[PDB]
């Protein structure tokens, strides 16, 4: 059977690897960009490889194995830095400069981890249609008891630092029941490690392409010709008997399947075309889910003005406006003596500032770090990057996002294929959306959902 | 039977009447603040009074009438005018100077008004169970085919006017099939009138309960014992028998029932103690659904200097900042050569200004209207008015406003008694909540739900 992949990212890779390894290896890999990777790719700043995208393998030490986590650190051995977040409450700026005191924030965390352990409970009870599902906002009001959830400027920052910043949209709209608890860290572990290494996070996907990939003996660079790039499909034409695929280029190509891995933000922008057009059932589960933006901001400064140390890696600034400019990353470990800082923010903010320039942004950066250190020289950052992936065509946002108001079975609809498409990525991973190891996990299984209609003849889905 | 009635607001006198009506006249109202109205409420401004509370009657013209319009139009004749939203395309300021072209500007409303329609049509074919209902956002999405709603400046303001200046959250947050299509502009009219009389709008409130509280001759004051003022309810216990509620100042009564009409917000704060507490399922569909806050920011100048006239009364400021400062209107008609304004701001903006001072939100607004009139030499506002209704603890917001997630079902059981504790209020208003239609409306349904309870015994 003949099959062709339309992306290499992690899904797209890890799909075609699976069905290699089935013995399907009359495939076609069409990748819109100059490269694999996807999601996961580094970028040189000031001078270093820092990461657009993923960062961090999340979820280790627990009681399973992330399967990601071997291949980063031990057979590549990519190099990274457990993240350590136990000395937040030490770290909380306040909007008009200086720290908050320890204690004092300490507790409000406390509160906050409360109420959300409370929200696991509840969370258990749900009917498992959906149905009964509620956003992480109504649970919070409930267990606070107030018609509102974190509204001071310290709570705030902290509700952000605890949802947001891991979900990249805010707890009123995120899922309870798909997020709280959530099972990368229930099944494997409450660590995450960040990986700061020049051959980038992405090393992991060129080391899965290698495995069934032909590559250059010298440069070790994928040669199969079954890996093509700058190959952008805009068409899929899918019928009984078989697929046709189209690219900008005018290539045309045939196949008895194809697997779809373009992120859920392509999905919702059309750039694909489908022939026949998809069935509304299918279209009405693809705009109901959430593709969510997550903007790093990398800034590099001519001298240092912020503390290293003991518990000083992650910061806080505690603005009166909700998400702004709101948590910070100082790299004493991964990029020594650079001088460089990462503020992130997300949604609202981040499609605000995808649609200015970056000295605008760097402007309004500089403002605040100068109210956050007000008895230092704070000066200019001589540089910034600011990744607009909600503006790239070919992702549309960072990562998807379960909002109340999806169910279990429009999920499943989601991740179902028509006819001979399939569909595989990050947001068809059932418990672990977001995630690389959720875009690795649901490349393997859309393949083998492929591979038994293929091969055992077994075609019906659910 | 006795009945005590928590709160003075517009359902707590309407369920009241009712009761009095169906001859229940034991009746004893206990109300927090030092007057009855609640959220219709005015207040003096720059030697006028405005409303700081509700200020238009809204869904008017329509197939049905209104049940508060004849009122306010005909028995007591409060002044009012009908609102024109017909210009706004000539009305839309930049960030940074100057109104925008007003035909790139139409054509941005005659899309988000198309898809809105669309979306009217989606709405309807859901089934009733709210098993496939989504936010309003979603539903944008779907109907332009992108990953996201409105984003630029231009558009998020118009998608701001056209529902946050409504619902007082944001259309994700917002239920599609429960506010799109909305039931008092179906039913109603699409009409809506904005009063302004210095009697207030609150003079309806006081109208009907005057139709069954004693008022002084001479002064016209109510002054019928069965009306408390300053009475904080803090406590209410229930039996299978009947019930005590204790206020704050330390009284304590004894009723065979309660109908607690305080709102939403007051119900999710805890200001008052349920004993025994309020079953699960009670409180859950409490803390499921919505208290949105509307923050209606009065300024005073010692001169005008923005454009007045045709299509002039409302205009809007397309911030960066989704909803910073963005809905605006202008008195000529209302308060003739008063100078004030009104910038009109909702939930996560309501309650960062509320917790700042007055003076610190005037410098925030004067830079706007500063950026937005730059050719004009802009005074200082002389005088501001920010009311606090999030604050305020026997308010805690403005309105309820429906969340998706929750369906009809639940929603209905925020009405649901509890044994001999009956619920009315705007929160409760079967097809009209968030209204002052729907507070009265309200009121009513309760009373004769607890009528037929208690006399027929048909619960
Ligand atoms: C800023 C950011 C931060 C994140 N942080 C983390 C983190 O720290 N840890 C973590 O676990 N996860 C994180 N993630 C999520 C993680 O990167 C993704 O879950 C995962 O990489 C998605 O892989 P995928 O194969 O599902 O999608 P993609 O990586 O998007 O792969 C799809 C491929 O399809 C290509 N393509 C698109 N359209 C077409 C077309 N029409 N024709 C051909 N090719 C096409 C795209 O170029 C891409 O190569 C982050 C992602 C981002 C962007
Ligand atoms: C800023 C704003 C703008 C609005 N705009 C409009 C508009 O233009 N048009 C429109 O139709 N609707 C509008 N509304 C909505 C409308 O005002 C309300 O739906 C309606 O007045 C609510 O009446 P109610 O009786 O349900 O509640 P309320 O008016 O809140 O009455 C409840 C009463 O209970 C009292 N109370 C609270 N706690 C206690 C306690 N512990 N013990 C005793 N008494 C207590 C309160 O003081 C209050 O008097 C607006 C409201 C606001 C606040
Ligand atoms: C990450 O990989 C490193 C690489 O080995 C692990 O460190 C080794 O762990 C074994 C287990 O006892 C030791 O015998 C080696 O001495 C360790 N090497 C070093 C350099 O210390 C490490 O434990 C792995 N971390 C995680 C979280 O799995
Ligand atoms: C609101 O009330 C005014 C008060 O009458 C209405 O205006 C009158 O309507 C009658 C009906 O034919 C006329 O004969 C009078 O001449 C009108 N008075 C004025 C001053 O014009 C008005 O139409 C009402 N508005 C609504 C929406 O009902
Ligand atoms: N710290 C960044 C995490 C990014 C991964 C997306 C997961 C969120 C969706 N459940
Ligand atoms: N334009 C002011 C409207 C205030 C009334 C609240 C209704 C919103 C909930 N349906």
């Amino acid at each position: 059977p003949r099959v062709i992949v339309v992306g290499a990212g992690m899904s797209g890779i890890s799909a075609a690897k699976r069905l290699s390894e089935a013995g399907i290896t009359d495939l076609l890999i069409l990748e819109a960009t100059d490269h694999i990777g996807g999601r996961m790719h580094k970028t040189n700043f000031a001078g270093i490889n820092v990461e657009l995208g993923a960062n961090w393998v999340e979820g280790v030490n627990g009681g399973k194995m992330n399967p990601i986590w071997p291949i980063v650190n031990s057979t590549l051995k990519l190099r990274n830095f457990r993240s350590d977040f136990d000395y937040l409450a030490q770290n909380v700026y306040k909007e008009d400069g200086g720290v908050y005191d320890e204690d004092y924030v300490q507790k409000r965390i406390e509160l906050a981890d409360s109420v959300e352990e409370m929200g696991e409970k509840l969370s258990a009870t749900l009917h498992a249609s959906g149905r009964d599902d509620m956003s992480i906002l109504a649970m919070q009001r409930l267990n606070e008891h107030q018609p509102n959830g974190p509204a001071t400027p310290v709570d705030m920052v902290v509700d952000y630092y605890k949802f947001d910043y891991e979900f990249a949209e805010p707890p009123r709209v995120t899922s309870l029941q798909n997020t709280v608890p959530l099972a990368t860290f229930s099944d494997f572990g409450d660590d995450v490690y960040f990986v700061a290494d020049q051959r980038g996070y992405e090393a992991v996907v060129y080391y899965l392409a290698g495995q069934y990939l032909k590559t250059d003996d010298k440069s070790g660079k994928i040669v199969d010709p079954r890996l093509q790039l700058n190959k952008v499909v805009r068409e899929i034409k899918y019928s009984p008997g078989g697929v046709t695929v189209k690219t900008e280029d005018n290539s045309v190509y045939s196949a008895d399947y194809v697997m779809v891995s373009a992120s859920l933000g392509v999905l919702q922008s059309d750039l694909i075309q489908f022939k026949p057009k998809l069935p509304t059932w299918k279209v009405r589960a693809i705009y109901q889910f959430d593709m969510a933006v997550y903007t790093k901001i990398f800034l590099k400064f001519p001298r240092k003005f912020w503390p290293e140390g003991k518990g000083r890696e992650f910061f806080l600034y505690a603005s009166s406006r909700r998400g702004y400019y709101g948590v910070w990353q100082e790299f004493e470990k991964q990029y020594p003596d650079a001088n460089v800082l990462l503020v992130t923010v997300t949604d609202e903010e981040s499609r605000r500032i995808e649609q200015q320039s970056d000295e605008q942004t760097k402007a309004e950066i500089m403002q605040v770090l100068r109210k956050m250190f007000p008895g230092k020289d704070v000066p200019d950052a001589t540089d910034i990057l600011v990744p607009r992936w909600w503006s790239d065509r070919f992702y549309k946002g960072t990562f998807s996002n379960w909002p109340v108001g999806v169910n279990r079975y429009e999920y499943d609809q989601l991740r179902a294929p028509v006819g001979r498409v399939y569909f595989t990525g990050e947001h068809t991973s059932e418990h672990y959306n977001g995630y690389v190891h959720g875009a690795y996990l649901s490349g393997i299984d859309s393949a083998e959902i492929l591979i038994n209609c293929a091969q055992k003849k077994m075609c019906k889905y659910h």
